[PDB]
C-alpha cells in the first residue's frame, strides 16, 4: 500500500474535468479521515468524515485561508464504515467539487478558492489503509 499521510502532487493544479480517485479500507475502530486539497499552505477543500464526533458520524467540509478555518459544511450522510474498502471519487466540476463514494454521489463543495490550477497538492490522513490515489482527465 501507500504511506498515510500521503501526498499526491497534482501538477498545475486542479481544473474542470480532472477526477481524482482514492481506494483504500478503513481501519477497525477508525476515528477520522482527512482529504486536504491544497493551494499552498491554503487548504482549498478539506473532507474530512468523522467516525465520533459527539457519539455521531458526520462529514464536515470547509477551506482555510492563512490559516483561518471558514464556515463548515455538515453531511450526515454518511457512507463510510470501520473495516470496509471505499473508494472516494472527487469530480472538479466548473463551480464545486463534487464528491461520490462507491459510486453514489455524496456532497458537493462549492469553490472557494479561486485559482484551481494553483491547487497543486492533495493530503490524504487518517486512520486508513491507503491502496492507491491518482487522478485523470475525463
Ligand atoms: O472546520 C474544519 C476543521 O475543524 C476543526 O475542528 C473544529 C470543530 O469542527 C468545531 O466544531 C470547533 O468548534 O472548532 C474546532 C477547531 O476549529 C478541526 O480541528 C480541523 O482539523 C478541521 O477539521
Amino acid at each position: 500500500p501507500l504511506i498515510v499521510p500521503y501526498n499526491l502532487p497534482l501538477p498545475g493544479g486542479v481544473v474542470p474535468r480532472m477526477l481524482i480517485t482514492i481506494l483504500g479500507t478503513v481501519k477497525p475502530n477508525a476515528n477520522r479521515i482527512a482529504l486536504d486539497f491544497q493551494r499552498g499552505n491554503d487548504v482549498a477543500f478539506h473532507f474530512n468524515p468523522r467516525f465520533n464526533e459527539n457519539n455521531r458520524r458526520v462529514i464536515v467540509c470547509n477551506t482555510k485561508l492563512d490559516n483561518n478555518w471558514g464556515r463548515e459544511e455538515r453531511q450526515s450522510v454518511f457512507p463510510f464504515e470501520s473495516g470496509k474498502p471505499f473508494k472516494i471519487q472527487v469530480l472538479v466540476e466548473p463551480d464545486h467539487f463534487k464528491v461520490a463514494v462507491n459510486d453514489a454521489h455524496l456532497l458537493q463543495y462549492n469553490h472557494r478558492v479561486k485559482k484551481l490550477n494553483e491547487i497543486s497538492k492533495l493530503g490524504i490522513s487518517g486512520d486508513i489503509d491507503l491502496t492507491s490515489a491518482s487522478y485523470t482527465m475525463i
